[PDB]
């Protein structure tokens, strides 16, 4: 289904750490502790989208991401590599898919729903990392 609406608990985080080391993270940011856990709030209105993630690393503010299907936007990494890349989110049948370009080649997402689950697949160069959410 089309519709991602929730609050969503991560349950499981494959290949994070893959995934964050093709990021090339600076030690300023990387020297603190990442979360084990992470909770999503997404809202959305058709191809509307306004999310709101919990920070990859302690003590940072969680992190918004709002967004309209097929109209790009600049985003800045801020609670990830602190990069600026111009953002693209189209559908690919009910999968949401997005493209990060930039320095990074391969750098995007994707995200579905099953029921009562949400899986998102993170990329970077040739790493995937896989996470599962559950609804609250």
């Amino acid at each position: 289904t089309r519709d991602q609406n929730g609050t969503w608990e991560m349950e499981s985080n494959e290949n994070f750490e893959g995934y964050m080391k093709a990021l090339d993270i600076d030690f300023a940011t990387r020297k603190i502790a990442v979360r084990l856990t992470q909770t999503k709030v997404i809202d959305q209105d058709g191809d509307n989208f306004k999310t709101k993630t919990t920070s990859t690393f302690h003590h940072h503010r969680n992190y918004d991401v709002d967004f309209t299907v097929g109209v790009e936007f600049d985003e800045y990494t801020k609670s990830l590599d602190n990069r600026h890349v111009k953002a693209l989110v189209t559908w690919e049948g009910d999968v949401l898919v997005c493209v990060q370009k930039g320095e990074k080649e391969n750098r995007g997402w994707k995200q579905w729903i099953e029921g009562d689950k949400l899986y998102l697949e993170l990329t970077c160069g040739d790493q995937v990392c896989r996470q599962v959410f559950k609804k609250k």
